[PDB]
């Protein structure tokens, strides 16, 4: 079988996905955006796929040829209307005969989902896909789910803000619609400021790259702060009160794969994820349910799914929000390593065998031991004071963990830090700011925690200011 | 314009070749044989390519998707015949609208033409193609075309051979149809062991790896030896009694762009290029008209050419064999550099736009100064006497080359040796075993010359036996 992946950012990452793929099928790969390519990636793509396609309109100097070797966010211009973008892929998929269509971006999910209708392959289903891209019409769908629900309004104007913080009060979550990576995701308290908080956000929308493809009902979404109860989940500290489930759907059926549990996030900048969680089975099994009914409230047919999760009074489970994708950073070669389970393989499975595929019947059990993916931000090392508060740029010499720092049986598996002589500058989001990733693994899941907790409190930046 | 290259050895190099192809026109690139590929061709490859096809039937494992850093000769079984082959390289241009299909690999040039004639495409000519990759084909070309005419039998048999040497005498060149780079091309001097010398190339020959798209008359010719005479041609000592020429055919008229001077052969194994020429004008003109009549008398209509002559008594010019693509090594570049004409864009432009390229009128001229292309071999260290005489393997730790040894104005632009630690097999085709490659520059041609004779005899390997 073929399989055509529409390579770009994000999701089951380059280092595993395309080996996977390659295993048992084979790939061919369409790039839409040369440049959201690493060299990294780009690599992987060539070693892989027994095709490539490039977009040849993003290509008029031979510097467009050029990979850089690390990027958070693609900033050149993509103009292609859905309409285009939907009859691209389908040329590719007709000039390779291909049997199913993936991608790990969250940004082209919508015009895939239509490319597989209209070839008759398996797909998330066109208004599902839409439901998972569309914050307004996802939380919609979570409502008439039957999971627990929360007021939302549509805004675009300073007036629709003002009528939404009056109707819904504080505290309020406003964010952007059609995003990722808490990009532009804010917390409104303060009646007092609220307006100004909205003012500076929109400004800072404006200057978000997204392709001509993705389109939404309004740029922002707010909606009632769902608030945590860790104490009614947790009985150990060292997590946050949220999670993520990810799952697969096959035929418009939720399979759920595995339970991450996290640490405490840098406001909506996420830090570390655990593999697998710790929760008892009752609480497993209400986060199951809840996935089950937001996924299949959804619509949606065949795919995989991120959702995440807020662990709320009385174990109730919030819906956060739901992708039609693989999770991002280590999340799904961390359920590899710990199962043996190769997620990507089993979607690509699903895609061209549908409940054929040999899929999980529950979640996973029987985990040796834990996994721990982490990364540390400048903020980090701002909170420990290596990093002087006012400052905007720096440049990175070192990054140090001492030794002393791990609980009980806990290994560090592997430590990456940002190469010497790098330039970090500070006026950015944070997400966009790991200056460092590492690997934990033990056999407690509590002692992990607190390894990630010391190692975050007492690493070691050496740095030009 | 789109022209589609099938990508594999040889020709002008990997590092020249694709960005200059890119600069003007998009590239799609074919590779029938995905293991002829190295990890440097296939970053190229990626990097400059708008699409890329593999033959998936040569992928079986994981571990085909690997590229070695090296290759002398792909040694994997490629099985298909040619009228197949003739239908990928079609299925493949039709598939991406290609204007012009080009190649820089010796084996894949008769299938390719046939590819063009069925496309409309300008290409060398099916019939021209074949002539200019069967040495029989070819050499009865030759004898037709005006140029210099010698005896020549196609050779299957010791019966055969025996035949050849009595109706030919000795001296006598026997050598395989259809390969390159030197391989079995052997002197026989010696009626006494020359039907040993037969037996011996005879069963090398068959342990060497084409695909089966090679076809051709006999496997071996049998002509006469093509005595130099030296002094006939050069005034001063520094280079051989051979050069090539490189040109252009297009719509069948023979467009030459340089003359390289050699130095001399270790056997048959070529050893250094020299551009341009030193040769005066006169003996320049005969090298042009005999090249002319060869690759017209070939019958070649749109490609690149590197002709090889043997200059000999008399300034009659000798056709040793010339080939419907570019020259190897640095040549092509070499001439860039030189004189600031890119042969690969030449090239492109006359597949795509036949005399409406800018072809010069005659021989480029005004170079600035001589570039030299330089390999150095074990040969050159075990005459030297820095390996001993017996050896049949090594382990290369350095190569070094003393100062002092330059002539005149003469400059190293660039030296590159075999990493420490390679291993060697002595054993080995000299031409497949280049341990260290130089480029000189100077005013001087000969100065640069012997500068190369000096490098060669003094160059110090450090090598464990
Ligand atoms: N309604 C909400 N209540 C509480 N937390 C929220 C809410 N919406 C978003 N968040 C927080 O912001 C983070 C990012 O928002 P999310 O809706 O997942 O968008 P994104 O697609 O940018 O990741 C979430 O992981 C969660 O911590
Ligand atoms: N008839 C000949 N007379 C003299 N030298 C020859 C003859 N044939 C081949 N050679 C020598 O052998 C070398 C390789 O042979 P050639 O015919 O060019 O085949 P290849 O395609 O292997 O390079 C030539 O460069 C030339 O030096
Ligand atoms: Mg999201
Ligand atoms: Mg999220
Ligand atoms: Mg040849
Ligand atoms: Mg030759």
């Amino acid at each position: 079988k073929t399989v055509l992946v529409i390579a770009d950012l994000g999701g089951c990452p380059p280092h595993m996905f395309y080996k996977s793929a390659a295993e048992k099928y084979n790939l061919v790969s369409f790039i839409p955006r040369p440049f959201a390519i690493t060299a990294s990636h780009a690599a992987l793509i060539e070693k892989y796929s027994v095709a490539v396609i490039k977009d040849k309109d993003y290509f008029k100097s031979l510097a467009d040829f050029e990979h850089p070797d690390s990027i958070y966010w693609a900033h050149e211009d993509h103009n292609k209307p859905e309409e285009e973008v939907v009859e691209q892929i389908v040329k590719v998929a007709e000039m390779f005969g291909a049997d199913a269509i993936t991608t790990n971006n969250e940004l082209f999910i919508a015009p895939m989902a239509k490319a597989c209708e209209r070839l008759g392959l398996r797909g998330a289903g066109v208004q599902a896909a839409e439901n998972a891209r569309d914050k307004n019409k996802m939380r919609d769908a979570f409502n008439k789910a039957g999971v627990k629900s929360i007021k939302n309004k549509r805004v675009t104007t300073l007036e629709d803000f003002r009528a939404a913080l009056e109707e819904i009060g504080t505290p309020l979550i406003l964010k952007p619609t059609y995003l990722a990576s808490s990009i532009g995701v804010t917390l409104i308290t303060d009646t007092e400021t609220a307006e100004d908080e909205f003012n500076r956000v929109n400004d800072y929308l404006k200057s978000i790259n997204v392709p001509k493809a993705v389109t939404f009902e309004a740029p922002f979404i707010a909606e009632e702060f769902l608030q945590g109860e860790y104490g009614d989940w947790y009985q150990t500290e060292g997590y946050s009160d949220y999670i993520s489930i990810e799952g697969i759907m096959a035929d418009g059926e939720y399979f759920p794969i595995a339970i991450h549990d996290k640490t405490p996030q840098i406001g909506f900048t996420e830090t570390s994820h655990i593999t697998p969680s710790i929760l008892d089975e009752e609480a497993k099994k209400k986060i199951v349910e809840a996935a089950k009914k937001a996924n299949e409230g959804l619509g949606l047919q065949n795919c995989a799914t991120h959702t995440e999760i807020k662990l709320m009074k009385n174990r109730e489970p919030g819906l956060i929000e739901s992708a039609a994708r693989f999770a991002g950073w280590n999340m799904i070669p961390n359920i590899k390593k710990v199962f043996g389970l190769d997620m990507a393989q089993l979607l690509l499975d699903v895609l061209c065998f549908g409940k054929d595929a040999d899929l999980p019947d529950g979640l996973l059990d029987q985990e040796p031991y834990y996994v721990a993916d982490c990364h540390l931000y400048p903020q980090h090392f701002k909170q420990n004071g290596q990093i002087p508060e006012t400052a905007e740029d720096l440049v990175i010499e070192a990054i140090d963990i001492p030794d002393g720092l791990l609980k009980g049986d806990t290994e560090i598996v592997s430590f990456s830090a940002a190469a010497p002589g790098t330039s970090v500058d500070l006026t950015l989001f944070e997400a966009f700011n790991s200056i460092a990733a590492f690997e934990l693994k033990g056999s407690n899941s509590q002692d992990v925690a607190e390894s990630i907790r010391q190692i975050q409190q007492h690493a070691k930046l050496t740095a030009k200011y």
